[PDB]
């Protein structure tokens, strides 16, 4: 049932590459930020915000009927919504590799709180 | 060390969250398995505001420059993800083929799409 050890292999893959090449082809955004931000994020942190950034902008995109704030109000819940799913499933499969020790389910649980806050914060960005 | 384990997760959490949130968008352009589709979609994304990024240039002029990049992507991302699975003692002679299993397909499956459209 070891499927679980293909999807790992994936994700790494996926997240290696996607930041290679976002790198590679220029399109790494400089991080948005609230310019009085209290909190301080990680490399971890920064790489799903600036993933997050490219989902926003081209949903944008692909609505040019709808305003700013109507696109900024709709894409909030989604990426809320897609976050937790996210996270839920990169828990199942650390679980299933066995490998869910008390230590790594503590850092990963950090980083989606960490990671949703600064979203929230990025979002006020008017 | 935990440092990699961490790098780990947080692919792991990447990865799907980029997955979840793509779906959810709806953000989409209308053979393969769901590891390689995700990676195509990967990079189908990137492209697409690589594009946006030069309204200037012709559409071949900008899959002529992408391609080498994306090529040159691939491979860091799969020497990289060899790294993590060596420094975690889980690189199978399974788990790495694979791996490789996965890199060269999508490497094909992403050059039939730009000879494509």
């Amino acid at each position: 049932i070891s499927l679980s050890q293909g999807a790992q292999a994936a994700a790494l893959l996926f997240s290696a590459a996607m930041d290679q090449i976002s790198r590679l082809a220029e399109l790494d955004i400089e991080p948005v930020r609230l310019p009085e931000s209290e909190l301080t994020g990680d490399s971890h942190s920064q790489h799903l915000l600036l993933g997050m950034e490219i989902l926003m902008e081209l949903y944008r995109q692909q609505h040019p009927d709808w305003t700013a704030p109507a696109i900024r109000q709709a894409f909030a819940p989604l990426a809320r919504a897609g976050l937790e799913r996210g996270y839920q499933e990169a828990c199942q499969v650390l679980r299933q590799l066995n490998v869910y020790t008390p230590a790594v389910a503590g850092q990963l649980q950090g980083l989606l709180l960490l990671t949703q806050r600064l979203f929230e914060e990025r979002l006020q960005i008017a």
